This record gives structure tokens, sequence and C-alpha cells, in this order.
């Protein structure tokens, strides 16, 4: 009986049609979204058909569609291959993605794990930082997935909540950097400024007691200690939109700040794991494209299919296997800290074994 | 001839040093940035206006700040060590350069001219940079050594971070873990961990400050040499007037909290020593006035630490043992900070130039 690694994150439109589904999704949850309810299946497609244009032309820009899921499936087959060997007693792993606003969605997802008769499943966020608004919300999901579509549960989940200083992480992260800066000048190689770049937050959810800030902020620092503090850094954040308040030190403000008074600025995709809109579009040809320093601005490239990487995740599910945990030490705190209309009230109901 | 200058914002060291104290610190734009163009002026208006609760309160402790006294004794016990470890470089004599308070960088630049100090090092007690302090700390040695040593006669050097000094780490674990002794056992694991840090104004955060990210970098080092028992989270205190602050403030997650947990734990994780904000902010306000003063406790202050004071002192060593006036880091620092009088070329402050 097969045991399921299942990678997880909030998700893109495979290709471009997909957008519109992709934006009804995200506008139907009120994780953090309306108030409402069936006065809102309605206001939810009142706000896709709006939206879709916009983003369908992003999607037609970085060569229609996300990578994200071909990246993921990809990540997540290599890491099952692996742990066939590592973790014989957990025998065959079956790569599975459950995204929570593209497809495969987590109950698409479910149906097919027990219609495989899945015994084990592993909640393997691709989020190594927790944020109560990614990490969270398909915890949220697969709550829901497993009361609808497997109540008195075949299935036993446990979850890897996050991963921010795995070794393989650290390592590929570096090594990609340094691969980068290497295509830098040289007499200027030191002097080039490092700006992680990961989403930001609005306030009202940092506020919130959020784990995602800081943890993304260890990440950072284990990166630098790795590197012996060569080069200038900065942890700044990206995505924020809308009139609300954000996490501050926009990535782009920033940018075209030091743009002239430096010779050297390296992004590098410090929150996520793969390509996908925020690398390919925002900094690409954002940031970059659009910068007259377009020259002294290069991105360090995504860990995506990253060997020493996968075998960080290996390791990971691996220990996460032998250690007989449902979940972190912190996602009781985070599930009280968090803000959500459908939340989990009791996570040791969700994770584990209830025959 | 060596002179280790410890630095950090200070304290009033009797009940009314408090106006001028807040004065000072109002009138500085490099803090809190209120008003570029009437940050003087607006600033007596603020101290005046809050010198009564203030008084009250440094009133409620003691009456008035520890922080020189526990500055001094770490300079100078810090400075002990330097002269068995570093004999390479002479006596070494402990000063202190308040930003705001008592012995200002005026009054101590003073001093170590007429002790003939050939070299010191501006020594920042934040383990954590930030403009507003470590910066406006610099800011103003470089008008000091403008106005006091026009020769260029102290050679200065500057320890401006060190978020994972070992003895810091290793101090405030075994702080925390003899605490977490004080917990009836069946909860010790339970108890949430809070460490809380100054917070920052929204206006310095978005500017690009290194202090949010290297807080957190002390905090989670701090958790792995803890093995994550606890369950944890990195708050921020401290905070005044409308303007946005950052992360979620220390008050608040802990009355929010007191009704879901077992125990509560507040760690000073951005300072180094006891003072208005232990022993008043958390010890009476936080803990000392909810109505869960039981299942809430403080971590002890760092003050006069051994484990501490020695890294500090093998800090120092490392330092001195090497090039760098400054850190990697520091540049950047002054090209996103923001000021009416920063310094243009850090390059000419801290060096020999004589
Ligand atoms: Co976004
Ligand atoms: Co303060």
């Amino acid at each position: 009986s097969p045991t399921g690694i299942v990678l997880m994150n909030m998700g893109g439109p495979s290709k471009v049609e997909e957008t519109y589904d992709f934006l009804y999704q995200l506008f139907a949850d009120n994780d953090l979204i309306p108030i409402s309810a069936k006065y809102q299946k309605t206001i939810a497609k009142y706000i896709a058909k709006f939206r879709t244009p916009k983003i369908e032309k992003q999607y037609r820009e970085i060569g229609g569609g996300s990578p994200i899921r071909k990246w993921s499936e990809y990540q997540a087959t290599e890491v099952c291959k692996i742990l066939d060997k590592t973790c014989p007693e957990t025998a065959p792993h079956k790569p599975y993605v459950a995204f929570r606003y593209a497809k495969p969605l987590t109950a698409e997802t479910y149906k097919q794990m027990l219609k495989d008769g899945v015994k084990k499943a592993v909640a393997f966020s691709q989020y190594p930082h927790f944020s109560y608004s990614t990490t969270g919300s398909s915890i949220n999901e697969l709550w829901r997935q497993i009361k609808a579509l497997d109540s008195e549960r075949s299935i036993s989940w446990s979850v890897i909540d996050r991963w921010p200083t795995n070794e393989g992480l650290i390592k590929a992260f570096s090594e990609n950097i340094t691969k980068k800066l290497q295509e830098f000048p040289q007499p200027v190689r030191d002097k080039v400024v490092l700006l992680f770049s990961a989403h930001s937050l609005p306030m009202d959810v940092v506020n919130t007691g959020d784990a995602y800030p800081a943890e993304v902020a260890a990440t950072v620092y284990n990166i630098m200690q790795k590197l012996k503090f060569k080069n200038p850094y900065r942890l700044v954040w990206q995505s924020q939109v809308g009139p609300k308040p954000w996490l501050g030190a926009q990535t782009a403000e920033i940018a075209e700040f030091l743009g002239p008074k430096v010779d050297g600025l390296m992004f590098i995709p410090i929150a996520f794991t793969s390509d996908h809109i925020e690398t390919l579009h925002e900094i690409d040809l954002g940031v970059i494209g659009e910068s007259e320093y377009k020259d002294k601005f290069k991105r360090c490239e995504s860990l995506n299919g990253n060997q020493t990487f996968i075998e960080g995740m290996a390791d990971l599910v691996k220990s996460h296997l032998q250690s007989n945990q449902l979940y972190s030490n912190q996602l009781p705190l985070d599930f009280a800290l968090g803000k959500s209309n459908d939340p989990v009230k009791d996570l040791s109901l969700v994770f584990g074994n209830h025959e």
C-alpha cells in the first residue's frame, strides 16, 4: 500500500485558458477574500471575468502559462524515486501535487489518491516559510477535503509545514548565487548587492503574528553564513498590490533607488522553489526588463530541478517520516494566531491515523 | 591608549534627566522620522508633553535607568578580558557613549582625547543593526570627530552588528532554559516563547533597514540551540504615535494568547541589559497587569552574564584582529538610511587619517 507524497502550493494556470478557473478559485476563498455566502458564488465570478483579461496577457507574455505544475510534478517525482531507496518501510512513494487554486485542486488529487488506495500521506508544503496565508490555506482546505471525500478516514495524514534551513535548500541557493555572481565583471563581483526577494504580506496579516516574515529571514541569514558574508545583502518584498499597507522594503522601489549608485544587483527567489509569475514576469520583465539598469541587474536562477535541492527535500521527507511527528511544534501556535472563516479547530484531528 | 566605547541610546540615570533625554531622543530625525523640517521644534513639544508619565515610570522601577551602570560594568569587564586576551593592544579603557542619555558622544570623545587614546572601537551594544540606532550613533560620532578631533588623533573602527555572536546565543539559551524550569514540568514544552524586540516605525522598515531580519536571525539561531522544543514567535514592543509600526505588538499578542496558553515567556531579544522596557513595559505592564500574571514570566536580561560578556570580549578580539574598521553591510546601510546629516564617506570616518 503506497505512501502518498503530495506537493502543495498556491498554484498557477498551466496554460492561459486556465486563468478563469484559477482566478475563480482564488476569488471564492474566505480564508481571506469576502463575506457573503451564496450571495457570493455569484460576486465571485462578477470578479473573475473582470480580472481574466489582464492575467491572461501576463501569462501570454511569459510563454503562456505558469511552469509551477510542470516543475512541481517533477520535483515530486524525483523526491519519490529517492524516497524509494531511502525509506523502504514506506515502500512505494507516489508523486502527487495538490494546488490551492490551480489544477489539480486538493479535492481532485484526494479522489485520485483514494482510488490509488493510499494509506499514508504527507502534505509536503512547498513553501519553506510558513504563512497562514499559504501553507495555512492548504491545511484548512485539506481538512475540508478529508471531511468531504473521506470521513471515517482511510488516509492518515502528516504534514511538513516548514523547512527554512534545510541543508539542500541552503546549499542550492548558494552555488546558484555564486554561479550567477561569476557572470559579473569581477573588479566588482564582491560589491554586487544580493536582494533576496520574497512575496510580501499585507500588514494586517504580518501584525497578526504570522510566522512568514521571520522564517524567510532565517533562510537569508543562513545562505549568507554559507557565502561567508562576501557581498552586501538585504531582504525585500514584492508582489504587493492594492491600497492596503504591505510589508515594506519593496523590491522594485529599492531596485530603482539603488540602481544608479550601485554597479551590481542580484534578485533571489528566496521564498519559492521554481519559476512562476513572480520571477518570469514580475522580476524578469518588470524590475529588470523595464529598468534603465537592465545591465547591472541579474536574477539568480530559481531552484527548479536543481539536484542538490531535490536531495534536500528527500532528506526532509525522510526525516519527517521517521520522526513520527504529525506536524512541527509551531503549527498549533500558527493556527491560534491565524485568521480564517472556516479554520481547523483541532490539528490533531486532521492529521494522524483515525482508522 | 586603546578605547572600547560601548554605545546604545542610554537611559535617564536620575528620575529627571528625563526631559533632556526624551527631548534629545525625539529631536533625532534618524531614530523616528517625524518631521524632516521641524523635528527639534516638534521634539521639545513632545518631550514636555510625555515627561510626566515617563518620570513616574522611572520611579515605579527605582527612580532611574540602570542602563548606565550595566553598560559601564560590561564595558570594564569586557575590557579586563581583552587585557589578558589581546596584550597586543596594551590597556583597554572602558568607555560608554550614549546617544540621548547622559555620557553623550560629546562628553566621552573629550575624555578619550584627555586620556590620549590613539585607537578606539565604537562597539554598538545593539547586536542588530538599524539606522535609527547604530546609524544615528555613528552619524553622531562623525560629527564628534569633526568638531572635537580635526587633527584626526584617534583611529576609529566600528562593530556595527553581531546577530549571532556565540556568547549571545548561548547566554540567551541558558537563560531561557532555566526560566522554563519555573514552569510546571507537564507544561514546560508548551510555554510559548515570545521574543519581544523594540518595534520600528514602518517608515524605517520600508527604507530597507537591516534590523527586522537581523533580529530574526538571532531568534532562529536561539531556537536551533534549543532544538525547537517550545513554540516561539518574534514580536515587537515599545512603539509611539499614530504612525504605523512593525510586526505584531507584544502587548496585543500577549493579551490575545493569555486565554489560549499554558504559559508565556518574554525575551528581551533586542537589548543587552535591563531598562525601562523590561522592568516596566513588560514586568509591570504586560505581565503585572494581566489577569494571567501567573502563566507569564520574563527571561532574565543578559546584564552581567559571563557567557555574554565573554562573547563580547571574544567579539572585540576578532574585530581588532582584522582590517575592516566596519562590516561589509554598512555601506548599503548608509545608502538606504535616511538622514538630514548622513555620513557621506564611511571610508573617511573610520581609519588612520593623520
Ligand atoms: Co500575490
Ligand atoms: Co525605545
